[PDB]
């Protein structure tokens, strides 16, 4: 998330709990479209996906901490 | 934003009120998504500043009538 | 690229074409920006990794076929 | 450029320089492309203006240094 998008280390371990505890797609996309483009980026990479969906996947492939530094 | 992004006015001067009642980003975001390819190039163009704080930014130098103007 | 993106598969293929061809980052900007907002929305997808480094990533994994198909 | 955009220093300072010897239009576009997203964004922010055009604006106001570090 910091590699490929420039999302800041706080703002995406918040991201990546509330993908793990269920939060609302709703609330994963304020924050990420807060942080700027890198979060805009990130909300086009998902596709069609909800970016729900797409970083609980993303987790499962590379885990938390990886998806974090990505 | 109509010079240089082709956001027709009736689109525009609505994402400027929404910027100056201190509207979500999420709505702007979704207004300007919703405008296609220049609304998209629009919020490219804020790089990492949310798209309020960049078009806030706007408005202060240009006032809202050359904002939309551009 | 279909799927999440809907970039047509006659301009897909040619983006892809010319990833594998090693041809010019800007080639594919401007192919991808003539399609308009999911092309766009590709190239935000790609945060800061060049179109072609990330188009290339992508082929590595899912092979042309299924790039398109994305 | 690197607050905004998040590019570089040695690629901004490039590019300023190019702008500033009066080069290829071409030629700022493909080290900025290159750069990937933040690239694209600072192409994106200048609208319909030429990047060379725009940045040329942008370092008359503030001054090489500082739009760098924009
Ligand atoms: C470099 C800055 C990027 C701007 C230019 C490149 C395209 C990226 C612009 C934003 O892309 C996303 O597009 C989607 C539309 O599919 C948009 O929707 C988000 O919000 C919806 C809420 O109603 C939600 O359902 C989607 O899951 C979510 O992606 C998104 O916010 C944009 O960032
Ligand atoms: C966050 C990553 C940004 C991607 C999504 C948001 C929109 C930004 C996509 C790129 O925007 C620019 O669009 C222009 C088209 O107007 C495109 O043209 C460039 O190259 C032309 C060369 O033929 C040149 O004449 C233009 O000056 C130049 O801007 C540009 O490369 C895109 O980056």
């Amino acid at each position: 998330m910091a590699k490929e998008f420039g999302i800041p280390a706080a703002v995406a371990g918040t991201v990546l709990n509330v993908v793990e505890a269920g939060g609302w797609v709703t609330t994963i996309v304020s924050i990420l479209t807060a942080v700027g483009s890198g979060g805009l980026s990130l909300l086009a990479a998902a596709g069609r996906e909800s970016i729900k969906a797409y970083l609980k996947k993303e987790i499962k492939k590379k885990g938390k901490r990886a998806v974090i530094a990505w």
